[PDB]
């Protein structure tokens, strides 16, 4: 027997040779993107034989064997329905409906405190999915760059725990939510910030990453890291947003000094310098698509799903998801944890980084925020998604009532 | 082909006939207990034929099929290792290691606030498991009855949400935790108690269950409900514990009166009676074993695993596990949710009712409490369990480092 | 020489005999009331000679000497303008103006949570003055009985420290105000109520007065005490108010149980009985006139000014004035101390018991309360009073700008 | 008859001529200092006459009248015991006892966070009095200059209310104390600092004084203002303290940035400059003697008692005495108001500027502080002072038990 050969008969349909487009659309219908890095050898060989023989465009058992041999393990799982969402075409149909249902929630106010997010239109709205297996789907304004802002706080924490361990990082920052009107305090009772998703704890976590090196190499260190998470999709940097964040951050300058007085930073910290590195990290740019790969990396126990690369330790990813559950959505965290039950993180540009552990990661984006600071459409989408699918943290995988389960088939 | 016949050769091992004891030990090793209610029919036919011919005790293809046809699907799943933990024999060996490792933590102080918990010895310690499929195992003092106390709070919240729905119950109680030094407040800013796991909200939740009937019928209704949840295993009641909570509950009278003044109960409430009903509910008795079935009922989306009965709506169970995750372990809730990541609920008699969703439910019991109020051995066990198995809520099921996974082979 | 003889020529106005009405009007104009207990002998002797010599009504040097001998010291000080307010006639004209200026502030809501405080008309308004010397003046509805309610807290605190001393009493109750959003807390951080003017602390103090005896003698012990303080003017008791306060006091029962749990009472306290005794003390009745004598006794270092009787130790009065200054007007305490600067206490019936140390006591009464719980007209009257006179605690007795000083003349 | 003549016989004692020393000693025993500014003409004429007739040194009815006519009303009041404390010689004997009783309380820790307050000896200790009439007395280290630090907060609040009025100033700062552990907060619920005695509110008040002018002239205005208040006694500036206060005042920058974000300042303020101006004001230097005259100006309705000039409006003095009563001694404020009953203000150098309204002002100084931040010897002295004299705010001026009253004979 032979794996390349048995896969050949599945797509051959008893016939003699497979047209290339018939193989291409069969492969794309699994949700894989024809530009998947795990598929580069297969696609390079296909492009070559489509030159070598204008005499086509048909592959026999032996010619198909030449192309798919290099990536046969991933292609077989994709064609024999072994992916975490087996019927991806029906699932994306559902994502499209949920998107259109949220597209009608036109309330909210765009963050206006800086001219660079006031520039963004309230009609933008996109959602990108990326499963723990690499299946992609987008709808809407998903290639528009926008800043992570507070969406970057869980990614920084993951990098800090990945490099320093849990016990070290949690000398300097706590692990609990604060309480629905302890939002205005910087420190909990141990004179540590309450947790990494809070501004005071985000700043302290920022002062742990790559100490001893200067602000240019730290920024390089974190961006190289964010590239691995996104399978080398778009990660950028807005100097416009950063220069404004620098000139309008009196609240954070207040935090920095209060943290200096109470000896919250590591010894030898340049507090004002850490504030620049902090403002920088909030001005990193993503699209919906590139961020949906980041979120899926946390969804996937730390391995980027479109490269197979190990990016974060299981200890760093578990801690980040734990803190996104309960501290992730500003004052909505408690209500969100109850009704949605997913690790999520919101931002002022309109991002919501959403992780369905063991299934997929997502990024929703609509600039207009409601009064607690979360994208109006994004929050609507997240409620709708969990009403439809048994992805809630404490839904049952066996007795889930009237919800659909995309991890099953019939 | 034939499903009863194929199982016969599976356990017969090509041989002539199955001894009766060889079938029972084969069955017990799947984790099923020979008294499972879903197996009563099979066990009745065995009880009949073990009289029919003392010239035995051997079952032919036809005689084995005589007993097992009634329960063949459940027996096939158990023998083709389709149960949520396929190698149950090995997993219980690990539970024994974790139990013995916690048995050496003799620190802590027994709750003495009532003479009925001061009389319980610091040497007691039991652990019971019940998987979403019915596989059972116990170690230690697992049949000694004890009161739930605050372990009962998630169970009554489930009943209330099961009968009245989420929107109603949460007109009267919040959904968030309060904050690590907001423990001393009764109400949040919307004038509802913070959540059903704290005393002020447990008191309010109690005033919602089965309104319009008197306190004796209310209590009977909750006992009937707690019976369905434990697959009819041990549920009792201590009149002694009830009398001491009654005569020493000035704090609960303080809460009750504060809630009456700020109009937190549903209209037509006899506040003083509801405290009596509340004190009663805290004095319900369980054993480790019976409660581990209750926990598995939450683990199993609302269906009791040793009877298959639908006991709670999926909405009541999802809400209860949500609120146990973040509010279940007193001031330890935050540290606990981070490190263990399992919905749990603790009590002052020393209980910790523990849920691993889609896998199993658990009950630990050791009377000596730490300074935050949680059983010392019980907390030690929960850390060790999650350190060993990828049961943490935000462990990944595919890339889980050097932890063991009891769901695979 | 002779005091009876020189006071004789003071009123004689060079003629030979004094009409009786001419002496009485001279006496009333000092503000003394012709029924002052320190004047009983003089008034009895005057009424007697108006029977024995109907051939009058005129008194010579020797007949004047017959009547005023007994109370000549009090009469001389009154006639030689030696009283704390020498020109009482002019001062009462001002009290009348201040009264009329507040009669025009008809806002507020009468307290309605029990039927007997809702029954009071919103148009009642009275104010009574009583100096440390006994000079009286009233305007408005000054003889209508009403309940003290929270006005009783400074009087029972004074009774407790008069019998037990400060250090004993302040084992069970603090001495500071709480902070404008520590209002809902019962205990401070030492597990004592914050101070005697708050409900939780008034209840605890009630549990220190006259321990070991039952509720009837306790009530008698306190009423006799209030009688001495008011120079035997009207002190009464509403059983109606007590019955409604009792069956509608769920927060006070809430306080009682919380205080039992945290062991705030003395050993052997019958907590529910102390709540009965507390409700009773809140339903004791006064009129404006009778309550204004109470206030002056605190103004007067503990000596009731119309009987000369020592009623409270100087330690008890100093402490009670200290706490009325900072805790007496509910959430208005800080604003009141700042702008009025007088020891004062308010109640839900509409009373404000007011003390100007070393000068006078006062009681204002108008049932309509403002949104913090204080009589609207009463608070208005207090601001007006101190804008007019240098009575504010930290006004200067020498350089007081354009304010009037009733303690001086020209 | 004649005012200069009757005064002459008062001190002449029927004799022929008054020696010069006999008059100077008579004058000092009234407590006036032979250098009072209100006595300059009289002392100039004495210094003028002490040269012409070295064949003296004794004054006739006419030569005494030569000098004293210019200041006759002040001298007569002092000699017919019309001063607020008629028997000053006996009163200072009592302050000497109180000083000596506190000198035996050697506990406390000198402020260490800057090298300029660690340099001061733990055994320095001074007390100075100055009455509303100008009678002076000191015991101890009363001419050693030290920084006001937070003692300057009431003086600048007074300047601000004196120049702009109460309604304007209290748009930017509240008027209550905060709550015994609401100390860690900067703003109340109205987004104003709680009151001027607090760091967050002193910072805001600093931003209202003389707006629109630069930091050098602003500082000159405040020094000119402090000079009128101390009757031109010693006021200085420590540049060392100012350099260390700015280079270690991270909490103050935290306050400034938080106050800037919540728009607490008036329009057009350079927040970073106002922190410099604030640090400067905290480094103003005084001695015990000079600062107690400042206190006497507050005691005296705004008129400096040793020059007679009006320095502050009565509205400003009342408000500052109001806020010093309740906020002046950090976490000790409530306790202090209850037990001492005097408006006072403390500072980290160890000063306590204390006001007994309508009688006298005071300044105590001993560097070793409490754990709440107040001078130990200074706090002890204030308690002792009020146990002795009926100066407590709510003492009775008529029925005051066994306490002494320095205002009577
Ligand atoms: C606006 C209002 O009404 N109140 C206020 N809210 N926030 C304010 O800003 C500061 C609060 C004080 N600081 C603290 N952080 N954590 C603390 N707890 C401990 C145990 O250290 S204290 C820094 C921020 S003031
Ligand atoms: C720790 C300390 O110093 N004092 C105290 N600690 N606990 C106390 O119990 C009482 C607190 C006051 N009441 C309230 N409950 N919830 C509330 N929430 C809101 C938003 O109003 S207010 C009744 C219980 S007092």
């Amino acid at each position: 027997p032979s794996l390349e050969d048995l896969l050949f008969y599945t797509i051959a349909e008893g016939q003699e040779k497979i047209p290339v487009h018939k193989f291409i659309t069969a492969l794309k219908s699994t949700g894989l993107r024809t530009s998947d890095p795990r598929l580069k050898e297969c696609m390079d060989m296909l492009r070559l034989t489509l030159q070598t023989t204008s005499d086509g465009v048909m592959l026999d058992k032996d010619l198909f064997k030449k192309c798919v041999q290099s990536n046969i393990v991933l292609l077989t799982q994709a064609f024999r329905r072994k992916f975490v969402i087996p019927d991806f075409m029906s699932f994306t149909s559902h994502i499209d409906e949920l998107y259109e249902s949220a597209k009608k929630q036109s309330g909210g106010k765009v963050a206006d405190y800086i001219p660079q997010l006031a520039k963004f239109s309230p009609d933008l709205w996109g959602v990108s999915v990326c499963t723990a297996d690499g299946q992609r789907h987008s709808t809407g304004d998903t290639k528009v760059p926008f800043c992570l802002q507070s969406c970057v706080k869980p990614l920084k924490y993951a990098i800090a725990v990945n490099d320093l361990g849990t016990e070290y990082v949690h000398r300097y920052v706590g692990k609990e939510p604060s309480g629905l009107r302890f939002n205005k305090l910087f420190l909990n009772e141990d004179d540590k910030p309450h947790n990494p998703m809070v501004n005071a704890g985000a700043i302290v976590v920022t002062s742990l990453i790559k100490q001893g090196v200067n602000n240019a190499e730290k920024f390089d260190y974190v961006m190289q890291f964010l590239n691995k998470m996104a399978g080398n999709e778009y990660v950028g940097f807005s100097n416009a947003t950063f220069q404004s964040e620098r000139e309008s951050g009196d609240r954070n300058f207040a935090i920095g000094y209060y943290l200096k007085e109470k000896k919250c930073f590591p010894e030898g910290t340049d507090m004002v310098g850490i504030l620049d590195f902090y403002f920088q990290l909030c001005s990193i740019e993503v699209t919906c698509e590139s961020a949906s790969v980041m979120a899926a990396t946390l969804a996937n126990g730390g391995f980027c799903p479109i490269t197979g690369e190990r990016v974060l330790s299981p200890e760093a990813v578990r801690n980040t998801l734990s803190l996104m559950h309960s501290c992730g959505m500003y004052d909505f965290s408690g209500q969100f944890a109850f009704h949605v039950g997913l690790p999520a993180k919101s931002g002022v540009a309109g991002g919501i980084l959403l992780v369905v552990p063991n299934v997929m990661g997502m990024m929703c984006w609509s600039p207009p925020l409601d009064k607690m600071g979360n994208s109006v459409k994004g929050i609507h989408f997240c409620h709708d998604l969990v009403s439809l699918c048994n992805f809630h943290n404490y839904d049952n995988l066996r007795h889930f009532a009237k919800k659909l389960d995309p991890r099953r088939e019939g």
